[PDB]
């Protein structure tokens, strides 16, 4: 079809989880639709053991926006990696008539993906 | 970046696996490079028991085309399924200065990536 | 009297705010004593009107620890600085024969005083 | 960083002031460094309004000097507080490259602060 508009990110470049890491924390991101037509978004971390999402993917409108919250859970910053966290958007633009209701063949059929990445920070 | 070109497929929507399956077929498709940029593209089956590619991946000039083969493995056409297998096609663009050597990261990166299905179709 | 003991903090350089800036956000800090003796310590920060602490001082055994919660008020990234906002931890032994309860006098007297600082860093 | 040296008065304890108070009486003060590196001082009264310092701050190398003068205004002992007047004098070592100019900043940094106390001592 047609290239996918952007999106906009708060933060929009990266996240920073500060310590201490005994506890659940949950940050936030905020979502918005930059584009002209409606969209479909979803989400990757890498991580699915540490991180969580939610909601983990979603329908825009055009200048709509989310909230989504990202958790981290309790861990061991000494032992484990902290430069290969990473937060993934895909997104791509809705199937001419559709409903506001996620549907992950979106991505599967034949189209166009864009991507943007959040990488994770960890503060210690 | 820029929405990546189309590339040009024979056969270009299907393809069709024609029985008896008690022997290793192997089938071609030809790829072309439709756009006007260098391409990075590369294959995904649903069998990766059943099916088999190569080469698997590559880059291609502007209007530059390559044939790939598919094979397919013995199987029991009475057992397995024969409705959920494809062929996929996903590409992109290449970063402005680039190796004609395929580079992983290229779809790792944020940005826009393109995909194509190709069904495998039973023939008994 | 003789120099207070060092303590340890969680983060231990910085403290990120990740916006958006458009709810309360409560941040978390882990104090702890890694004197020998006692301690008293006090909290102090460069924006009465932004930030928030809970609880603003205390008294500390040694290898005791705390968590205190820091506060983020709405704002507008946009206009105010974001440059110069700190936060301030303030510590002493204490009296001979202290009763658990901070007592601003402790500071007030003749001796040594310990500062450390941790500085808001505004993350867009 | 490492704490600081100790400073030497003259008087060593207290000072006093004889009568009659009908006239600004000023006083003198020794302080000396008898620290290994320079040092930041400064003096803080309990009585704005009666006593007056100056100077009121300043650096001393080490093995140095100064003499600074501590004033007294008129009053009316026979019904004024005489108990609770002190002397504060406040200092620390100086950043690893420093100007000979007291900067307040020292202080707030991060870092230790010594005290001493000289009690004025009301003679009638």
């Amino acid at each position: 079809s047609v290239p996918p508009g952007d999106i906009n990110t708060q933060p929009g470049s990266k996240i920073v989880f500060n310590a201490p890491y005994d506890d659940k924390h949950t940050y936030h991101i905020k979502i918005t639709n930059a584009g002209g037509r409606r969209i479909g978004w979803a989400i990757k971390t890498t991580n699915m053991r540490r991180l969580g999402v939610d909601p983990p993917s979603g329908v825009l409108d055009p200048s709509e926006k989310v909230l989504m919250a990202v958790s981290c859970d309790t861990f061991n910053a000494a032992t484990e990696d902290l430069n290969n966290d990473r937060i993934c958007i895909e997104w791509t633009n809705t199937p001419d008539g559709a409903a506001k209701q996620f549907r992950r063949e979106w991505f599967q059929g034949d189209g166009m993906v864009r991507r943007k990445n959040l990488p994770i920070e960890y503060n210690l």
